[PDB]
């Protein structure tokens, strides 16, 4: 490799030139830049790993040199030069040491937000190719600023690096002549791999527990620490939970406690708050089984399925209206058969019974009207008031019949059997019924810590 | 204090490089110490990391002008040779932590470090001294973690040959976001791609209250569109898309990005119309209605396939039981069109299918009316071979049974798959019997 090898042979010459003493700007000038301008257009010294750019950006100030490396190592077909007014005299040197066409685009010195605005611009005319942004040369405001673009603007252009020349200087107070290399710039997202749980904390806070599990699965693969197996394990339970895969969410849960028992695991975050923990997996033991049995004698199970719907259905309440009462339905239908079979039956009509019944529920709304094989919501509310339930019977009047309208309705719904859009007053109405049963049942059943909220993360 | 610092600049280049450390260095030092200048807009600080390169002075103004109880020194082999005189010029006691000059993620690691150390307070990262990669990198790690911990700010000193001695100032450098408004756009874009469309709305909205531009209405009016749409309200993503088309008719917009989808657009929306009026009108000849509840109800049951099995498993029965209704409708029948020869012949039909004993509720189920459109020689059912109505009938017979319905039942995934398949067929046959235009599945790309 002669050109490398002149060059080191230059370098020695300049050392007993300056060590001579001569001013060593000029010997540098014309002894050392021409043999290393010629090893960067031989063979462009790249690095970590070598990368093809279609178009590289370049902030200009005092050192044309560097940058002329820099244009030279990255490659790129097109070429822009963000420079400042001094330092235009020094395009058409860059040009000819450089070989390439340029687009100049002049730029204040302290101006970072015409950076930022020349970055935006840039990318939006080049958005699919790799792009380098260099940031060699320039004021401390305008290189941080081109790094601080870059590493912003890959949320929305993955292909965007940001590089610079590294030179390592090593008696001749000078960096020495074959050693600059173009290098990447990591980005801090990249280059710190604890900081994916501060994505999965956040993502965790809003409820997005599936992408915080992957986020969690994810760290456990790249840092090989196993306590955030824990963590994703946690969120895939609030996850399948939130699915109403209770099976699933009690399989994940279990884990997650045999996890928290071993002695490893003692002073795990999550064992702070141990107590709900075992309070929630508690509740999915209670619901999965009651699935399985369809028993409302087992009044927790009843309770964590209801109160899992009406949760979903208050979150569904405001952009998923639809969606909002399926779920408030379900949810007040079941604590109303939960009420039903605090009774004898589940179907067990006697004559004087259905005829007392189609007289109550005419009286709410005539008495020709039809009662069906298996008994509505409003038929449930007449049979059960009729009876004289507690929580049942505390209804007003005024309130019974404007919810008398929403009842009727359930599955009519469009995500039923019909083709209702559900007024937001009936979901709300339905939703506060629902509520209101929710704590009579919550105060007849055995409850843990009782926190509905997700566990907080601990760390 | 500064007129008498001027004085000294002026007396100094008439005596004109140690005369300006002699003549001017404790004078702009005491300007600093007495009031520090930060700029824009002053602020207090409690922990204050500087990177130290060749330029010791630049820092120690940055420490006075940061005015920080808690000092720390991100500094270079070489660069330990400055402590003492920073020490000096401050008059602080400094945490000195040692940086190889191009080892960015050891920055990186220092910044982690102290910001979980301090997590709560207002923390400046100064990064005038420095190599290239040293204040690249702090720049880089401040607006990182800036997302979370919004307490973090990026600062450094702002600058014949030498700069005059009292224009030095301390400035606040702006992250992206906060210099460039329009990337709100940005992030409504990347929001409308993975289909979060309120808040696509939302912002659009807002970039129409900053900077008056009525195309990120038509934006915010698309994004509206396809929420109301997901939503299953036809009525209002049909007002959006009616608003949206009739503006895009408009000659001011000519050249919206929007209107190069236009063929796209249009028909969407004459799909939303279509099915306003079946909805209105219950009736099962708007063939194009239907068409469009079914394929809206399989496209939420396969993006809810994965994660919201039991949501899915209730699309997926909705829109099949629609189609097999519209496949009802071909006949002239309706959900008690019943006659005893056809209800004994679909006992022994289903009896065969699944022991010939077997009650046909008065309303029909799925796997009824699918073995009754059968009975009838409908042609898209007949076409299925008796292993895969088997294979299908347990997913069938569960209709009312799921758990949002009436049951309690988990769908097994292959269930909803076989239900979402032959959903699928009924649907393509129907999409023959209508004309419904160009009808671009996905939402239109925005155009920008
Ligand atoms: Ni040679
Ligand atoms: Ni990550
Ligand atoms: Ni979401
Ligand atoms: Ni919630
Ligand atoms: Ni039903
Ligand atoms: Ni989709």
């Amino acid at each position: 490799s002669n050109a490398m090898e002149d060059l080191d042979a230059l370098w020695e010459r300049y050392r007993e030139a300056v060590r001579a003493g001569g001013n060593p700007q000029a010997l540098y000038q014309e002894m050392v830049w021409p043999a290393l301008l010629a090893l960067w257009r031989e063979k462009p010294r790249v690095y970590p790993f070598p990368q093809a750019f279609a178009v590289s950006v370049h902030t200009l100030g005092t050192s044309p040199e560097a940058t002329a490396l820099a244009i030279l190592g990255a490659g790129a077909e097109r070429v822009y030069v963000l420079h400042t007014p001094e330092s235009a005299r020094f395009l058409p040197r860059l040009r000819q040491d450089t070989g390439k066409d340029l687009y100049p685009v002049e730029i204040g010195k302290s101006d970072v937000e015409a950076i930022y605005r020349e970055v935006k611009r840039l990318l939006e005319k080049h958005p699919e190719v790799p792009v380098a942004l260099d940031l060699t040369s320039g004021t401390k405001a305008m290189s941080a600023g081109l790094a601080a673009a870059g590493f912003f603007f890959q949320r929305f252009y993955p292909k965007v690096r940001v590089v610079y020349v590294d030179n390592e200087d090593y008696e001749l107070r000078r960096p020495r002549a074959g050693t600059e290399k173009l290098r990447i710039l990591p980005n801090p997202h990249e280059a710190l791999a604890e900081v994916d749980a501060l994505f999965a904390k956040e993502l965790y806070g809003k409820g997005e527990f599936g992408q915080a599990a992957a986020y969690f699965r994810g760290m456990v693969g790249r840092t090989g620490n196993q306590a955030y197996a824990l963590y994703a394990l946690l969120a895939e339970m609030y996850r399948a939970w939130r699915a109403l895969d209770f099976g699933e969410a009690l399989k994940a849960g279990r884990k997650l406690l045999g996890q928290l028992s071993q002695n490893v695991w003692l002073n795990h975050p999550l064992n702070a708050r141990r107590e709900a923990l075992e309070a929630q997996v508690a509740l999915l033991e209670a619901v999965d089984r009651f699935l399985k049995a369809r028993d409302f004698a087992l009044k927790e199970g009843v309770y964590g399925l209801a109160r899992t719907l009406l949760h979903l259905a208050q979150e569904a309440k405001e952009e998923a209206a639809v969606l909002a009462a399926l779920y408030a339905y379900r949810a007040l239908e079941l604590l109303l058969q939960e009420r039903l079979a605090l009774l004898g039956r589940r179907p067990g009509l006697s004559p004087e019974e259905a005829e007392a019944l189609r007289k109550a529920l005419a009286e709410l709304l005539p008495e020709e009207v039809r009662l069906p094989a298996k008994l509505g919501l409003l038929d449930l509310l007449a049979f059960l008031r009729l009876k004289g339930d507690e929580a049942l019977g505390r209804l007003s009047l005024a309130e019974l019949r404007g919810l008398a309208g929403a009842l009727k309705g359930r599955n009519s719904a469009l995500l039923v059997h019909g083709f209702d859009v559900p007024s937001p007053k009936a979901v709300e109405g339905i939703a506060r019924l629902a509520q209101g049963l929710l704590q009579d049942l919550e105060a007849r059943t055995a409850l843990g810590p009782l926190s509905p909220e997700p566990v907080p993360l601990g760390f």
